[PDB]
């Protein structure tokens, strides 16, 4: 692929976009995780998939057994990688951009975690548009969180749900969904 329009695609805890406490996810929302699968998987047209790109890290937090993630081409990205296709579904590379450039047949490319990846990748013109599912708390201060989003979204425009449904397609987007003590909603947003 050449300069492919890219997505990220993450959940964080308003107002200061928790995602993670000691390399863990600090909940675990049945709902939200569904939907990550439906989003990413789904394809507009018949026979292409989509690309999933994560750093490192996030791949080993993946259990052996459940990696690659199914139905997607992961790619993922450390500084000690060359270029190295390793089989049909997974692939290495050192940069986002150097391991599209040995793609084909991928119709959408999302950039699924983890922080350092995040916080790089904001500031890449590739990327888009932000899938951030905002997710509430009565009291957010006592969810136990050490890694966070910096994402200056004074430059983004987020979408109204229109906008969101027409990406998704015929994905069902329900409002307030709530699991446990969180509540959470889909959004999307653009450049300014
Ligand atoms: N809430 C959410 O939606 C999600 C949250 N998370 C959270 O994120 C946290 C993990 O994130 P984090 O620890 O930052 O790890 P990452 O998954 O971001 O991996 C970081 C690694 O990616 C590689 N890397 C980073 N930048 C580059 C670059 N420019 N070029 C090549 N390789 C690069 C490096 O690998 P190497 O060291 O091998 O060089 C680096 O150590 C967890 O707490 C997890 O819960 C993760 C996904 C989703
Ligand atoms: C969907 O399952 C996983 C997803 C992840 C990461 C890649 C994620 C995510 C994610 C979610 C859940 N929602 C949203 N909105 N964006 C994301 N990037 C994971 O990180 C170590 C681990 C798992 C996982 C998979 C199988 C068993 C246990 C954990």
């Amino acid at each position: 692929m050449l300069k492919p329009n890219v997505a990220i695609i993450v959940a964080a805890l308003k107002p200061a976009l928790g995602i993670g406490y000691k390399g863990k996810m600090p909940w675990r929302l049945r709902k939200e995780i569904r939907y990550f699968k439906d989003v990413t998987t789904r394809t507009t047209k018949p026979n292409t998939r989509n690309a999933v790109i994560m750093g490192r890290k996030t791949w080993e937090s993946i259990p052996q057994k459940f990696r690659p993630l199914p139905d997607r081409l992961n790619i993922i990205l450390s500084r000690s990688y060359e270029n190295e296709i390793i089989d049909d579904n997974i692939i290495h590379a050192s940069s986002i951009e150097s391991s599209l450039n040995l793609v084909s047949d991928v119709e959408r490319v999302f950039i699924i975690g983890g922080a350092e990846i995040y916080n790089e990748l904001i500031n890449n013109s590739l990327v888009s548009h932000l899938l951030i599912t905002e997710i509430e708390h009565p009291s957010p201060e006592s969810i136990e969180m050490d890694t966070f989003l910096k994402f200056p979204l004074e430059s983004w425009t987020k979408q109204p749900k229109s906008e969101l449904q027409k990406f998704v397609g015929d994905t069902v987007l329900e409002d307030d969904i709530k699991e446990g003590d969180f509540t959470y909603n889909y959004t999307l947003w653009t450049r300014k």
